[PDB]
């Protein structure tokens, strides 16, 4: 085989069209077949990139000869590059890797990977003098070991990809050979793109079918996902828009169910004898030819899979479950030529020239930093840094529609900056580009995206005489290095959204410009304009009122109006009230207000209307009413929540109505279950400090009545209890409510605790317990019950929950709370109260004076034990005084 000398070709210049020609459809591939009438050499000049798509199980030696000696020179002569496509798995060792199976020649070392890269280009590029290499990064081609996807192989393939890139592609020794990646992944899922992208000329992404085009519908957000724009946005982090190409597929003969894309037109149902349709009209392919990113810039182009089937009509969708469309036809590549013709009609590709930017230094910066196409000006949303002091005119900058950041640095020749020489997105606005794709909504009309206004940095413009930023609704002056604008004689920043209050960053920038103008030409209403501001109101980051004290009275207070208020500017000025906003309007600059006279407190302030609250009382009962009635003496914790997160409080405050009461803790959280006729694993979830999910089974057991025997973790003085019905967890629960309940404490004065602990089931009867409260349901919907309890002291408890229902009406209780204050030795303390009471009865043994004295000490202890503010210290003190008086 004499390999002919490479015919030189011009540099790649978009928009480009590529196509994947299947080797088993070249007529030279397998002489023994009759149906094979196509030839890769016949691809027309409209094809920029002809990819060889081969079946690795096949030899086709005669095709390789025809390809190397005939197709490549013919195709190169007309401008078409021929690219060899290989799978991901060739770039590491493992199953079916081919060259890398030789582990002695190509070990997984730096020398070995380098050797492997060379072997790969030697074989797939230079052997037939081809124009490039295309690696398929698709999960079907991933490295495997013993049919298992292999992490070591994936990591290896990245290093090998880099080594191939040192040989070919834009960073390689031989830049005349292209290095291409084609991928089915979204960028954030593609393991090779981060380290691989600097080495490739182009990235091809397959987007066949309606789902490639529109994305998929996601029902629980009611929104498309993986849309064409989203796939591009992910890749935009790694490659330039001109390197991006999107692909559709032709109809493959005999295609199966998961390979039916309908990207080109179908055979007419009744046109049974027609296998052909070369019409581009209304095809996904023709929409792809015209599609452009809404941001970044205009695309590299499009490609097709199975170009050997160009013009073959798609099999009708009806028969997707013997068609003319399944025959083999000789293509003339009419569809490909028509799609290239559509792209060449796209004026987005006209070159940026001296009519866009007449200043050659500015024009050169744009071309270097932005791109070379007029369509890029409409889309580019990154940074343009203009720090070449040669720049003498900024004419043209208004052609930027979406630029994110503009730096004007040291441009000492520039004498004026205003609307006419600044980006079109100095002011707010929405996307005006229109989609050419189908969408899931009405008439393919999507919600225009907001364009963020450009951020502007200006420093060292020492020749600048006029700065007019008027009427742009600018949010800040941040970026204006005022101390360096030493020539300024006129400034207008009126009609923006600037907070210019004394002390702010904006005011400091302004005052600096003001001194400069004042010293040059004088500050007056002509040379200095700054009013009609409408500064944006934001939510403060934190809130300062963390306590509210209210008398007991017949009133209702709005917690939000009392606790959660305030609007702040982006400059940090806080306006808590109408009064503050009046004082803000009071601010004068050279005698006049800077705030717009039509911008009142109501247009400025943020709204707290959809904020929510959780109000928790001293006994841990909860409501969500924004309004609190003050007729009851009670102490509360109040949490406020943004609509954006009903789980993270943005502010918390304590509200005290009447005299402060200590918040109780739930003394039964973490309680230990030791008995009761009822599932111990579920029983414990009544103590787990959460309602639970309705995914979790929290049923106590089978029959309708269930006990739980338990021990508190800590010694406490118990003053309340609460249990929840299942409706507290799910309001729609089919679980009946507790009709009957009993809370009981163990009778350690008639029975031995050691007996309870040794056989808890023996003790699972009322006779051995003392009932301290009983609930019987009134009838109406109640998500919970709570009741006071009188200074109960007990380590061991029993609870009985009964739904009173029939079979399958299991008591379901999200949580059981036993509330109090912790109090170590509480039994001992209450035992002394009990002894003092006993003594006070022995009216023959003790005189009235002894008893009166003992009474005073008993009262002092009782007073402290029930004090609103609970104090273990004072309780302990009074308890020792009473114990002493007990002797005797
Ligand atoms: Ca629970």
């Amino acid at each position: 085989m004499k390999i002919p000398e490479k015919i030189p070709m011009k540099p790649l210049h978009g928009p480009l069209y590529g196509g994947y020609f299947r080797t088993w459809h070249d007529k030279t591939s397998d002489p023994t077949e009759k149906d094979k009438v196509n030839s890769m050499g016949e691809l027309p000049k409209e094809v920029d990139l002809a990819f060889i798509f081969h079946d690795w199980t096949k030899d086709y030696s005669l095709f390789w000869k025809e390809l190397a000696t005939k197709h490549v020179p013919k195709l190169n002569k007309q401008g078409t590059r021929v690219i060899r496509t290989i799978p991901w798995r060739f770039l590491a060792g493992g199953d079916n890797s081919g060259i890398a199976e030789d582990t002695s020649k190509y070990p997984n070392t730096p020398e070995g990977n380098k050797a492997l890269a060379k072997a790969i280009v030697d074989e797939y590029v230079y052997k037939y003098n081809l124009d490039g290499l295309d690696v398929q990064v698709e999960h079907d081609s991933i490295p495997k070991v013993d049919k298992k996807e292999d992490t070591a192989g994936v990591e290896r393939s990245i290093q090998v990809f880099e080594e191939i890139g040192k040989l070919i592609g834009p960073k390689g020794v031989d830049k005349s050979r292209l290095f291409i990646m084609d991928s089915t992944y979204m960028a954030d899922k593609n393991p090779l793109i981060e380290r691989g992208a600097p080495y490739i000329n182009l990235l091809l992404v397959q987007v066949y079918g309606s789902q490639g085009e529109k994305g998929g519908w996601e029902p629980v957000s009611n929104r498309p996902e993986k849309t064409m724009e989203e796939r591009w946005q992910g890749y935009s982090k790694y490659i330039r828009p001109e390197q991006y190409m999107i692909g559709f597929s032709f109809y493959e003969e005999n295609a199966q169910e998961g390979n039916l894309w309908y990207d080109i037109n179908s055979r007419k149902d009744e046109d049974k004898a027609n296998g052909i349709n070369t019409d581009i009209t209304g095809t996904r392919a023709e929409r792809y030819a015209r599609w452009q990113p809404k941001t970044g810039g205009v695309k590299g182009g499009i490609f097709s899979y199975a170009i050997d089937r160009d013009g073959v009509a798609h099999q009708p969708k009806k028969y997707a479950k013997k068609d003319a469309t399944d025959n083999i036809f000789h293509s003339d590549y009419s569809v490909s030529k028509a799609l290239k013709t559509v792209m060449l009609k796209d004026k987005s590709y006209d070159l940026i020239d001296e009519k866009d930017f007449p200043d050659k230094a500015l024009r050169e910066a744009v071309m270097a930093q932005v791109g070379t196409r007029k369509g890029d000006l409409e889309r580019f949303n990154g940074t343009l840094r203009l720090d070449n002091p040669a720049i003498q005119s900024l004419e043209g900058l208004n052609k930027f529609k979406k630029l994110a950041q503009l730096d004007l640095i040291g441009l000492s020749r520039i004498t004026k900056l205003d609307r006419s020489v600044l980006p079109a997105n100095m002011k707010p606005g929405k996307d005006t580009l229109e989609t050419v794709l189908e969408t899931y909504k009405k008439d393919n009309k999507e919600e225009p995206a907001t364009i963020p206004p450009v951020s502007l940095k200006v420093s060292g413009l020492t020749g600048l005489k006029e700065l007019d930023l008027s009427g742009f609704d600018r949010e800040t002056l941040a970026g204006l290095d005022a101390a360096t604008l030493t020539s300024l004689e006129k400034v207008d920043i009126s009609g923006n959204k600037l907070d210019l209050a004394p002390g702010t960053e904006n005011r400091q920038i302004f005052d600096t410009m003001l001194s400069t103008i004042s010293n040059h030409v004088g500050s007056n209403e002509q040379t200095v304009k700054f009013d009609k501001q409408k500064p944006t109101g934001h939510y403060p980051d934190t809130y300062g009122k963390t306590s509210l004290r209210l008398p007991v009275a017949n009133e209702k207070v709005d917690l939000q109006s009392q606790l959660l208020f305030g609007t702040v500017t982006n400059q940090g000025t806080l306006i808590n009230s109408e009064a503050d906003y009046k004082a803000y309007q009071n601010h004068k600059i050279a005698g006049r207000s800077f705030v717009d006279s039509n911008y009142h407190y109501n247009n400025f302030k943020v709204s707290y209307e959809n904020y929510t609250v959780k109000v928790t009382d001293s006994t841990l009962g909860t409501t969500t009413d924004k309004t609190l009635a003050t007729d009851k003496e009670e102490t509360y914790k109040v949490d406020f929540f943004s609509p954006a997160d009903k789980t993270k409080a943005v502010h918390t405050a304590k509200v005290i109505v009447g005299d402060e009461k200590t918040m109780m803790v739930n003394l039964a959280e973490g309680a230990t279950v030791i008995g009761g006729s009822a599932d111990p694993v579920n029983a414990r979830k009544v103590f787990d400090g959460q309602l639970g999910s309705e995914t979790d089974n929290i049923s106590l057991g089978w029959d309708s009545k269930q006990s739980i025997i338990f021990k508190l973790k800590e010694d406490g003085l118990i003053k309340h209890w609460r249990f929840f019905n299942d409706s507290a967890r799910n309001p729609e629960t089919t679980n009946k409510p507790i009709q009957e309940a009993s809370l009981q404490i163990f009778n350690i004065k008639d029975y031995n605790l050691d007996n309870l602990l040794e056989n808890p089931n023996k003790f699972d009867d009322e006779k051995y317990w003392i009932t301290v409260d009983t609930y019987s349901a009134q009838g109406e919907r109640a998500t919970a019950f709570s009741n006071t309890l009188n200074n109960i002291t007990s380590k061991y408890w029993r609870v009985v929950f009964d739904t009173k229902g029939d079979r399958y009406s299991s008591p379901v209780v999200p949580e059981l709370q036993i509330l109090g204050y912790p109090l170590p030795n509480a039994d001992t303390i209450m035992k002394t109260v009990t002894t003092a009471k006993e003594l006070s009865q022995q009216k023959d043994k003790f005189s009235q004076k002894m008893l009166d004295e003992l009474k005073i000490k008993e009262m002092a202890l009782e007073t402290s034990l029930n004090s609103k503010i609970f104090d273990v210290t004072a309780i302990n003190a009074n308890a020792g005084v009473l114990k002493d008086c007990i002797e005797k």
